[PDB]
């Protein structure tokens, strides 16, 4: 299956949207798709990639940072994160964990 992300910057007010395989993470195709996204790690275990659902789902068992209170707000590690349905999705949301 291929998912629908939609990425959206609040603060900067942009939108972009992107087709993701279902395997592959959604930092790596926006990047394929012209789309840098912030990123550090890239590996699950910092907050630099964060993001926040508005909606749809992802599957990131690979991350390791963020807690089981996070998550069930809506926090997402884009570096680690594969889409499980169409997303919606707001970048750049480090600074929300602080
Ligand atoms: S860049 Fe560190 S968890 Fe994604």
């Amino acid at each position: 299956a291929t998912f629908k992300v939609t990425l959206i910057n609040e603060a900067e007010g942009t939108k972009h949207e992107i087709e993701v395989p279902d395997d592959e993470y959604i930092l790596d195709a926006a990047e394929e798709q012209g789309y840098d996204l912030p990123f550090s790690c890239r590996a699950g275990a910092c907050a630099t990639c964060a993001g926040k659902l508005v909606s749809g789902t992802v599957d990131q068992s690979d991350q390791s940072f963020l807690d089981d209170d996070q998550i069930e707000a809506g926090y997402v590690l884009t570096c680690v994160a594969y889409p499980t349905s169409d997303v919606v999705i707001q970048t750049h949301k480090e600074e929300d964990l602080y």
